[PDB]
Protein backbone atom coordinates (compact mmCIF):
# COMPACT_ATOMS: atom_id res chain seq x y z
CA UNK A 1 0.00 0.00 0.00
CA UNK A 2 1.16 3.64 -0.20
CA UNK A 3 -0.12 6.96 1.83
CA UNK A 4 -2.45 8.87 -0.54
CA UNK A 5 -0.70 11.88 0.92
CA UNK A 6 2.01 10.60 -0.42
CA UNK A 7 0.85 9.97 -4.33
CA UNK A 8 -0.71 13.81 -3.72
CA UNK A 9 3.24 14.92 -3.43
CA UNK A 10 4.59 12.96 -6.04
CA UNK A 11 1.91 14.49 -8.60
CA UNK A 12 2.92 17.91 -7.34
CA UNK A 13 6.72 17.85 -8.04
CA UNK A 14 6.18 16.05 -11.38
CA UNK A 15 3.72 19.33 -11.83
CA UNK A 16 6.39 21.35 -10.57
CA UNK A 17 9.49 20.47 -12.74
CA UNK A 18 6.98 20.90 -15.84
CA UNK A 19 6.61 24.45 -15.50
CA UNK A 20 10.72 24.31 -14.35
CA UNK A 21 11.12 22.93 -18.11
CA UNK A 22 9.26 25.89 -18.89
CA UNK A 23 5.53 28.10 -19.17
CA UNK A 24 3.05 26.36 -19.99
CA UNK A 25 -1.05 25.54 -19.85
CA UNK A 26 -3.23 22.68 -18.71
CA UNK A 27 -3.87 20.51 -21.76
CA UNK A 28 0.01 20.72 -22.69
CA UNK A 29 1.22 19.55 -19.18
CA UNK A 30 -1.10 16.55 -19.18
CA UNK A 31 0.42 15.52 -22.50
CA UNK A 32 3.83 16.15 -21.52
CA UNK A 33 3.58 14.28 -18.29
CA UNK A 34 1.10 11.12 -20.41
CA UNK A 35 4.42 11.43 -22.72
CA UNK A 36 7.17 11.71 -20.09
CA UNK A 37 5.54 8.30 -18.21
CA UNK A 38 4.83 6.42 -21.30
CA UNK A 39 1.48 6.32 -20.33
CA UNK A 40 1.35 5.69 -16.76
CA UNK A 41 -0.21 8.88 -15.62
CA UNK A 42 -3.47 10.57 -17.59
CA UNK A 43 -4.00 13.56 -15.07
CA UNK A 44 -7.37 14.47 -14.84
CA UNK A 45 -8.33 18.16 -15.67
CA UNK A 46 -10.39 18.48 -12.80
CA UNK A 47 -8.03 17.28 -10.09
CA UNK A 48 -5.71 19.31 -11.69
CA UNK A 49 -7.09 22.33 -11.49
CA UNK A 50 -7.67 21.82 -8.00
CA UNK A 51 -3.95 21.65 -7.09
CA UNK A 52 -3.24 24.66 -9.37
CA UNK A 53 -5.50 26.62 -6.98
CA UNK A 54 -3.77 25.61 -3.95
CA UNK A 55 -0.10 26.29 -5.76
CA UNK A 56 -1.04 29.74 -6.93
CA UNK A 57 -2.88 30.16 -3.46
CA UNK A 58 0.54 29.96 -2.12
CA UNK A 59 1.82 31.81 -4.44
CA UNK A 60 4.31 28.88 -5.93
CA UNK A 61 2.87 29.58 -9.88
CA UNK A 62 1.27 32.37 -10.92
CA UNK A 63 -0.61 32.53 -14.13
CA UNK A 64 -1.60 34.31 -17.69
CA UNK A 65 -3.14 34.66 -20.84
CA UNK A 66 -1.53 34.24 -24.45
CA UNK A 67 -2.52 32.96 -28.18
CA UNK A 68 -5.71 30.68 -29.52
CA UNK A 69 -5.84 32.06 -26.38
CA UNK A 70 -4.95 29.99 -23.69
CA UNK A 71 -4.13 30.85 -19.89
CA UNK A 72 -0.55 29.55 -19.21
CA UNK A 73 0.83 28.59 -15.87
CA UNK A 74 4.19 30.27 -14.76
CA UNK A 75 6.48 29.30 -12.08
CA UNK A 76 7.17 31.97 -10.16
CA UNK A 77 10.09 32.94 -8.43
CA UNK A 78 8.93 32.26 -4.71
CA UNK A 79 8.29 28.94 -6.20
CA UNK A 80 11.73 28.36 -7.68
CA UNK A 81 13.56 29.11 -4.27
CA UNK A 82 10.95 26.44 -2.33
CA UNK A 83 11.90 23.95 -4.94
CA UNK A 84 15.26 24.66 -4.72
CA UNK A 85 15.02 24.39 -0.83
CA UNK A 86 13.00 21.44 -1.43
CA UNK A 87 15.35 19.62 -3.34
CA UNK A 88 18.22 20.13 -1.23
CA UNK A 89 16.57 19.75 1.95
CA UNK A 90 15.54 15.92 0.49
CA UNK A 91 19.41 15.77 -0.52
CA UNK A 92 20.15 15.42 2.85
CA UNK A 93 17.57 12.70 3.45
CA UNK A 94 19.20 10.72 1.04
CA UNK A 95 22.59 11.20 3.06
CA UNK A 96 21.55 10.62 6.71
CA UNK A 97 20.26 7.30 5.54
CA UNK A 98 22.94 6.16 3.27
CA UNK A 99 25.07 7.36 6.89
CA UNK A 100 22.78 5.19 8.65
CA UNK A 101 23.46 1.78 6.46
CA UNK A 102 27.29 1.60 7.60
CA UNK B 1 10.72 24.77 4.26
CA UNK B 2 7.12 23.32 4.81
CA UNK B 3 7.19 22.13 8.18
CA UNK B 4 4.91 19.84 6.50
CA UNK B 5 7.96 18.70 4.79
CA UNK B 6 9.81 18.00 7.44
CA UNK B 7 7.73 15.50 8.91
CA UNK B 8 7.35 13.41 6.47
CA UNK B 9 11.04 13.57 6.09
CA UNK B 10 11.36 13.08 9.58
CA UNK B 11 8.82 10.03 9.34
CA UNK B 12 11.42 8.57 6.20
CA UNK B 13 14.58 8.84 8.33
CA UNK B 14 12.94 7.05 11.59
CA UNK B 15 11.65 4.47 9.19
CA UNK B 16 14.81 3.35 7.55
CA UNK B 17 16.60 3.63 11.00
CA UNK B 18 14.17 0.97 12.36
CA UNK B 19 14.56 -1.27 8.83
CA UNK B 20 18.53 -1.06 10.06
CA UNK B 21 17.03 -3.13 12.99
CA UNK B 22 14.77 -3.00 16.23
CA UNK B 23 15.79 -0.06 18.29
CA UNK B 24 14.73 2.27 21.40
CA UNK B 25 13.74 5.33 21.38
CA UNK B 26 17.05 7.20 22.69
CA UNK B 27 19.07 5.10 20.50
CA UNK B 28 17.19 5.56 17.59
CA UNK B 29 18.01 9.50 18.53
CA UNK B 30 21.64 8.50 19.04
CA UNK B 31 21.82 7.07 15.44
CA UNK B 32 19.97 9.95 13.27
CA UNK B 33 22.01 12.64 15.26
CA UNK B 34 25.20 10.42 14.29
CA UNK B 35 24.41 9.80 10.81
CA UNK B 36 23.10 14.00 10.54
CA UNK B 37 26.50 14.58 11.85
CA UNK B 38 24.82 16.49 14.33
CA UNK B 39 22.17 18.58 12.19
CA UNK B 40 19.34 16.78 13.32
CA UNK B 41 18.45 16.68 16.94
CA UNK B 42 15.56 15.13 17.53
CA UNK B 43 13.46 15.19 20.98
CA UNK B 44 11.86 12.08 22.58
CA UNK B 45 8.78 13.85 22.47
CA UNK B 46 8.34 14.24 18.60
CA UNK B 47 9.08 10.57 18.36
CA UNK B 48 6.70 9.04 20.97
CA UNK B 49 4.24 11.92 18.28
CA UNK B 50 4.86 10.20 14.91
CA UNK B 51 5.26 6.38 16.66
CA UNK B 52 2.15 6.32 17.62
CA UNK B 53 0.54 7.11 14.68
CA UNK B 54 2.51 4.49 13.23
CA UNK B 55 1.83 1.70 15.82
CA UNK B 56 -2.11 2.69 15.05
CA UNK B 57 -1.40 2.36 11.71
CA UNK B 58 0.06 -1.40 12.21
CA UNK B 59 3.62 0.26 10.48
CA UNK B 60 5.55 -0.22 13.64
CA UNK B 61 4.99 -2.31 16.63
CA UNK B 62 6.59 -2.42 20.40
CA UNK B 63 8.17 -4.85 22.64
CA UNK B 64 9.85 -4.86 25.73
CA UNK B 65 13.63 -6.26 25.50
CA UNK B 66 16.23 -6.30 27.88
CA UNK B 67 17.99 -3.03 31.99
CA UNK B 68 14.60 -2.97 30.64
CA UNK B 69 13.82 -0.81 27.28
CA UNK B 70 10.87 -0.37 24.93
CA UNK B 71 12.17 -1.88 21.76
CA UNK B 72 10.65 -0.58 18.20
CA UNK B 73 10.00 -2.54 15.33
CA UNK B 74 9.17 -1.99 11.43
CA UNK B 75 6.65 -4.37 10.38
CA UNK B 76 5.61 -6.76 7.68
CA UNK B 77 3.77 -4.25 5.76
CA UNK B 78 6.15 -1.17 6.56
CA UNK B 79 8.43 -3.47 5.05
CA UNK B 80 6.33 -3.88 2.10
CA UNK B 81 5.38 0.16 2.39
CA UNK B 82 9.03 1.12 2.21
CA UNK B 83 9.60 -1.05 -0.60
CA UNK B 84 6.36 0.00 -2.78
CA UNK B 85 7.31 3.49 -1.79
CA UNK B 86 10.20 3.47 -2.81
CA UNK B 87 9.63 2.03 -6.04
CA UNK B 88 7.42 4.70 -6.18
CA UNK B 89 9.31 7.36 -6.33
CA UNK B 90 12.35 5.80 -8.48
CA UNK B 91 9.54 5.84 -11.36
CA UNK B 92 8.93 9.79 -10.45
CA UNK B 93 12.47 10.44 -11.25
CA UNK B 94 12.00 8.55 -14.65
CA UNK B 95 9.18 10.57 -15.77
CA UNK B 96 10.86 13.92 -14.86
CA UNK B 97 14.19 12.59 -16.69
CA UNK B 98 11.79 11.88 -19.68
CA UNK B 99 10.47 15.34 -19.84
CA UNK B 100 13.99 16.76 -19.72
CA UNK B 101 14.29 15.04 -23.21
CA UNK B 102 10.81 16.00 -24.03
C1 LIG C 1 12.90 15.65 -6.15
O1 LIG C 1 13.03 15.82 -4.73
C2 LIG C 1 11.93 16.15 -3.98
C3 LIG C 1 11.42 17.44 -3.96
C4 LIG C 1 10.32 17.74 -3.17
C5 LIG C 1 9.70 16.76 -2.39
C6 LIG C 1 10.16 15.46 -2.37
C7 LIG C 1 11.27 15.11 -3.13
C8 LIG C 1 11.76 13.81 -3.12
O2 LIG C 1 12.75 13.48 -3.81
C9 LIG C 1 11.12 12.85 -2.33
C10 LIG C 1 11.62 11.55 -2.33
O3 LIG C 1 12.71 11.25 -3.10
C11 LIG C 1 11.01 10.58 -1.53
C12 LIG C 1 9.89 10.92 -0.77
C13 LIG C 1 9.40 12.23 -0.79
O4 LIG C 1 8.32 12.55 -0.02
C14 LIG C 1 10.01 13.20 -1.56
C15 LIG C 1 9.52 14.50 -1.58
O5 LIG C 1 8.53 14.81 -0.88
C16 LIG C 1 9.16 9.94 0.10
C17 LIG C 1 10.00 8.71 0.42
O6 LIG C 1 10.92 9.08 1.44
C18 LIG C 1 9.09 7.64 0.97
C19 LIG C 1 9.54 6.21 0.98
O7 LIG C 1 8.00 7.97 1.41
C20 LIG C 1 10.87 8.18 -0.71
C21 LIG C 1 11.56 9.20 -1.61
O8 LIG C 1 12.99 9.19 -1.35
C22 LIG C 1 13.65 8.11 -2.00
C23 LIG C 1 15.15 8.38 -2.17
C24 LIG C 1 15.92 8.33 -0.85
N1 LIG C 1 17.35 8.29 -1.11
C25 LIG C 1 15.55 7.11 -0.01
O9 LIG C 1 16.10 5.92 -0.58
C26 LIG C 1 14.03 7.00 0.09
C27 LIG C 1 13.58 5.82 0.93
O10 LIG C 1 13.49 6.90 -1.24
Amino acid sequence: EIPKEMLRAQTNVILLNVLKQGDNYVYGIIKQVKEASNGEMELNEATLYTIFKRLEKDGIISSYWGDGRRKYYRLTEIGHENMRLAFESWSRVDKIIENLEA
